[PDB]
């Protein structure tokens, strides 16, 4: 009777679809998968990125980028929603063919340089390779990249660094504000009682109310069923998406009655 | 047409076949697997843990040190041959877990902070939990642990961070030289020209040099097939092992027949 | 006309004068100098240090050890208040000769990587010799060690990651609740308006009212003239000691007529 | 009797002294100190930094760059002679301004991740705020930027992670072949039975027959003093400037010397 073997972690075959890059306002661009949010801003002093998707959508991330006119050098900055392999996962590669530098905060940091291993809640399950942040940002604080600001709102729950970035763009002219929510769901999470989470309950109800007074007028999020966003029908993405109140209470419904379940 | 699914590092279902700690010396255990070396070593001032083999074999080696008494926090420092995922894998949750330290060179530690992943070879094929080493060791210093003294002694080639452990102990009071003697394989190097490793064949060949003038009497390797160990069959384990010289010049044979046909 | 010269972190001549171990509780001492903290908490299993100083005390915390019967090998823990040079100094050099671990939220975890540099108000004035920690810890989150179980409760304000520690002691069999909190000062830091910490208003308010709260019969903190403790006396020290309610109330007085004037 | 306060690390007052870019050749700027050196080579496709001096260069060195039409948006790489902190200094600082990254051995990349802090011959003397190393190289591992291509030479000795740096400029069409050789001195080392090196006096051998060696048509060293440069003059800085054969032989008659009074 042998020791179990390694377990990879295999996803849905939607999840790693590639797809175009979609257009979401004049400077923003969706270039990940069908299922798997990554925005690229393009500005006049280099390009950011915001999540990569799965460790093997690295070549697919370049891809659209040189579609966007967008070199590997001019990746200038590179934002996360949380530090999990499914968002995170492409950094460490990136880094090393872009010259390009990663923000997060103290927890997504620590997070991001054990490559997601001892999680919280999923321990060694979700291990992709590590990489290091370049720069701590706080609570609120501003990153400016070619006159773009992108401002951090903290959401503690889903990761003790998931991070919320707002910034405004244009829609020919007309300014739009953009914010890019993190994921409110505890999926398999010991909400009440956890020993490595104490006041994980705390964070969620906080975060709900967090994700509600964001700046917005288009929300997304790292996966686009959360937010009723359909990458795939291309112009008609946006149609059904849900606003920030929408977002934050029906993810709050669905965690009030898993925490009741969970007494039970 | 959507991109390839992680795949998991899976190896032999006997280099998971776990073991009763199997004795070498008077202080010296096998405590891994049928065919992954991993050795403590018993003092009285701590225990002292020789590489730990798969990253899903930590239970197994905290169940053999209790078999020989001793307690997690009695582990006092962990000590590897290379950092790889069949050698060095349980180390992050070992430190979590025993309080224990890591000893290593520099190479071994930058390629053990960033789990195995950015491979001179193997790329992120091989990726384990990232761990930290708590002391950086040069080539010939002396680590000593509760009156036993171990000389670290770099063989680089298969990694760059290849290091050999020698220590001094006793079969009933008779004093016994065991030098465990890294890898000396190169399975699908490209050995002539290689870019990440441009003096790969120097090292290989200044390796086997001072794999021969290693202080020996009992020559052990990270996997037992490599120096003719059985510790399948328990007493006649050392049986048929080999020589320092003799495990130098076979593991040399191989690799010039191997960088012979790498030009053809 | 050269550049300015380096230029070194001096502090007074009675933070940095040695004192005899001095018995707070039946397995509580205080093994600083005269006006800095540093708690040793000695267990059946191990003990336990909470802050170690300047760095330049790394030999008198050892010293002070050796009195109270503690080996280096048997400091199995570091506990920090906040990641700075007058309190987290000599961490580097006791994880070199202690073999001990450090537990730490992530904010503490970032500054202490890097040796306090890049200070949110000090930049590169308090530079230390930077440590790594070996365990994340959150907020309330329990560390078991020997028996003795020490809760967490982030107090943020000082720094990102300033945490009071609470643990119930002995004397002479009748239990008390020993609370350790942090600084809650702002020394020269801007309060209104800071891009580098965006939101410090609202975690200083939010400190007072989580220290209020503490369970505590006896309060102590990294600098003993913050809570009127007075080291020199020895048997008189906690004679004076102020009360959770007033510590909190003395340092919120402060800090409403600090940024009073800050408008100003 | 107090405990002695810290002592920051003060140099010669010619070491800091700024001087405007000097030409070297037709890629390559020196824009450092007088007594300092730290090297510019302008590309196509950004700039290359090599060494930056002491922490508090950061300043000069970004003034120099925009007399050179450089942004800090421009600096892609920097290299490093080895990580000691009036060589490596402003690297923390040009990082976080810059986006730039920075490549070293396995060696340097562990000593510039502590500050220069545990020096294996100063300890915690000459601590400087810490910097991680983005790209891990080997000997001989070529680096490219913009046509530029920089190979690496390890030289061991004054620090384990010494590397000296060539590359082929030009000087109006005809091409130049310039050799960034590592300082080879050891002042107050203990050369022979050092348990920190144990294996320093064939490190030193071995890299005066690497400095003899390397393709140089132009030689400079991080202290220009070392090589006969002379920042000051400007024009007639590389007249009485010494070969690769006269630098590593006068470095190899300095140490003989001092390790035959060592002996006595
Ligand atoms: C780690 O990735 C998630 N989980 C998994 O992939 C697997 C699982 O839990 O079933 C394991 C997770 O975060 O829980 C991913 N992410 C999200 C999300 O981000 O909301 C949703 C929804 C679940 O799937
Ligand atoms: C990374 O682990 C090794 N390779 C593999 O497991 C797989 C492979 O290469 O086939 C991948 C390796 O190091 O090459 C392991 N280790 C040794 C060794 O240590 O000698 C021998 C022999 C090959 O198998
Ligand atoms: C960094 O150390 C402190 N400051 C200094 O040492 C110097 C300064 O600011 O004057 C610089 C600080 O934290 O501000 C120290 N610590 C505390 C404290 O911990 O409350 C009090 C009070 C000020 O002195
Ligand atoms: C750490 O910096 C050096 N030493 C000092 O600054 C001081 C000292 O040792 O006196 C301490 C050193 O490396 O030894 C510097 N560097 C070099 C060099 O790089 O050759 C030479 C020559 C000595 O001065
Ligand atoms: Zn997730
Ligand atoms: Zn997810
Ligand atoms: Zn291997
Ligand atoms: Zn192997
Ligand atoms: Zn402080
Ligand atoms: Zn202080
Ligand atoms: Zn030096
Ligand atoms: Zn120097």
């Amino acid at each position: 009777a042998p020791l179990p073997q390694l377990r990879a972690y295999t996803v849905d075959a939607s999840w790693l679809q590639p797809m175009a890059p979609l257009q979401v306002a004049d400077h923003t661009w969706q270039i990940g998968t069908e299922d798997l949010t990554a925005l690229l801003v393009q500005t006049a002093e280099g390009a950011v990125l915001l999540d990569g998707g799965m460790p093997q959508m690295a070549g697919h991330l370049l891809d659209n980028m040189k579609l966007r006119g967008v070199a590997p050098q001019d990746l200038r900055l590179i934002l996360l929603s949380h530090a999990h392999a499914d968002h995170a996962g492409p950094v460490a590669e990136l880094k090393r063919r872009t010259g390009a530098h990663v923000a997060a905060n103290a927890e997504t940091a620590v997070l991001l340089a054990r490559g997601g291993s001892n999680d919280l809640h999923f321990g060694d399950g979700i291990t992709y390779p590590p990489a290091s942040a370049d720069r701590i940002i706080m609570d609120g604080e501003v990153v400016t990249v070619g006159g773009i600001a992108f401002t951090a709102h903290f959401m503690p729950g889903h990761t003790p660094g998931s991070t919320a970035w707002t910034w405004t763009d244009t829609r020919d002219g007309k300014p739009v504000r953009i914010a890019y929510a993190d994921s409110l769901s505890a999926p398999g999470y010991q909400l009440k009682g956890n020993p490595r989470y104490p006041r994980l309950i705390e964070d969620y109800k906080r975060s709900f109310a967090t994700v509600r007074a964001l700046p917005c007028d288009l929300l997304l999020t790292p996966h686009p069923g959360a937010s009723n966003w359909n990458y795939a029908v291309g112009s008609k993405a946006s149609a059904e998406a849900l606003t920030c109140n929408a977002y934050a209470d029906a993810a709050e419904k669905k965690f009030d009655a898993q925490l009741a379940r969970e007494t039970a």
